[PDB]
């Protein structure tokens, strides 16, 4: 599913991402924009042979099982395919674990490079939340 910006904002808020670990909703929407362009089905291969899955490009190196990332962990205890569903519940639950790991949203390199320090409130502008 390709979410609308305000559609994804509402879904993230419903699932308790708004101000989770102190990150405002706009941070999460900005991260999803640059990770996936709001596409739940987004997959990208990393140089290390790990793969990033779903709206928040969660990495098989640590967080989900895809069976093809040698030496990897599955800390969200989920198949990486569950991160591609039209229902973002699994992505959000796993994102809560990632952002709690000690480096906050710096875990998402595209958040650090493209959202951090910017006017992230713009991403929820005009949304009925
Ligand atoms: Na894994």
């Amino acid at each position: 599913k390709v979410f609308g910006r305000c559609e994804l904002a509402a879904a993230m808020k419903r699932h308790g991402l708004d101000n989770y670990r102190g990150y405002s909703l706009g941070n999460w929407v900005c991260a999803a924009k640059f990770e996936s362009n709001f596409n739940t089905q987004a997959t990208n291969r990393n140089t290390d042979g790990s793969t990033d899955y779903g709206i928040l490009q969660i990495n098989s190196r640590w967080w989900c099982n895809d069976g093809r990332t040698p030496g990897s962990r599955n800390l969200c205890n989920i198949p990486c395919s569950a991160l591609l569903s039209s229902d973002i519940t699994a992505s959000v639950n796993c994102a809560k674990k990632i952002v709690s790991d000690g480096n906050g949203m710096n875990a998402w390199v595209a958040w650090r490079n493209r959202c951090k320090g910017t006017d992230v409130q713009a991403w929820i502008r005009g949304c009925r939340l």
